[PDB]
């Protein structure tokens, strides 16, 4: 839309007011002008047409429950720009700016989120398993991560480029989290996941067996449901990322641990420098390696906390 940039006020799937950026022209919508060339969101009206309408609204005031998703989705959005531009100087997920589209109110009863190679997409969930999931910042950033990979590594989404790529999503996704810092953790997604239980998560990065995921690559998964386990073989490198900046001794290693904000600039070099779409494990061990090289010094603590951390994996 063309129109003049304004300011409404909304309230999030966890019932929290925030501000939110709007473009007034006859209604005013989802529209930030403040960030890049824009952040537009969509509602897609319980349906799977894309992107779906431009979200327009009457009076600037977000408050009904059908607009929450849209509040969150948009809001969450504009934190995920904000950290990849003053965190890494990164202006949106293509270097230049690139519009960046989500649609919400995706399908009925859909219980996921994704990126869909040109925008994000998410489900209200059925209610039992999620919450509408763009209440999550976690989930939000992460799935804006997949198109700041699919334009720079291009990790193949299978197999054990595919689990790096889902591995480089809950980092950044958890990286975004703290730097917004409300409630931050080393969970992924529980904020919408099971309304009717507490204290669980979807997966877990500092103790991904805790749902069931392998935290060493003895215990990798080699069949071929969800693209070869990229969900499941990615918290191998979830725990090799939490031992990184949080440190700990795991089967036996011992890890020395540097810091989110460390672990945040080796893993962004290695993904914008050093991986590629084929890269497997191994290959990223030598790419995180090179980048806190680069970064720190070829005798730093950095370096030698990264070899530390992937040797507790069992990644050579
Ligand atoms: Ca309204
Ligand atoms: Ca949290
Ligand atoms: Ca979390
Ligand atoms: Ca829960
Ligand atoms: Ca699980
Ligand atoms: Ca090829
Ligand atoms: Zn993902």
């Amino acid at each position: 839309i063309t129109g003049t940039s304004t300011v409404g006020v909304g309230r999030g799937v966890l019932g929290d007011q925030k501000n939110i950026n709007t473009t007034y022209s006859t209604y005013y919508y989802l529209q930030d002008n403040t960030r890049g060339d824009g952040i537009f969101t969509y509602d897609a009206k319980y349906r799977t047409t894309l992107p779906g309408s431009l979200w327009a609204d009457a009076d600037n005031q977000f408050f009904a429950s059908y607009d929450a998703p849209a509040v969150d989705a948009h809001y969450y959005a504009g934190v995920t720009y904000d950290y990849y531009k003053n965190v890494h100087n990164r202006l949106s997920y293509d270097g230049n700016n690139a519009a960046i589209r989500s649609s919400v109110h995706y399908s009925q009863g859909y219980n996921n989120a994704f990126w869909n190679g040109s925008e994000m997409v998410y489900g209200d969930g059925d209610g039992q398993t999620f919450i509408p999931l763009s209440g999550g910042i976690d989930v939000v950033a992460h799935e804006l991560t997949h198109a700041v990979t699919d334009y720079t590594a291009g990790l193949i989404y299978q197999n054990e480029s595919g689990a790096i790529n889902e591995a480089i999503s809950d980092i950044f996704g958890t990286l975004v989290e703290f730097y917004a810092n409300k409630n931050p953790d080393w969970e992924i997604g529980e904020d919408v996941y099971t309304p009717g239980i507490s204290g669980d998560s979807l997966r877990s990065m500092s103790d991904p067996a805790k749902y069931g995921d392998p935290d060493h690559y003895s215990k990798r998964y080699t069949g071929t449901q969800d693209n070869g386990g990229v969900h499941i073989n990615s918290g191998i490198i979830n725990k090799a990322a939490y031992l990184i900046s949080q440190g700990g001794t795991h089967y036996g290693v011992s890890v020395v641990g540097i810091g989110r904000d460390k672990l945040g600039k080796i893993f962004y070099r290695a993904l914008t420098q050093y991986l590629t779409p084929t890269s497997n494990f191994s290959q990223l061990r030598a790419a995180a390696v090179q980048s806190a090289t680069d970064l720190y010094g070829s005798t730093s603590q950095e370096v030698a906390s990264v070899k530390q951390a992937f040797d507790a994996v069992g990644v050579k």
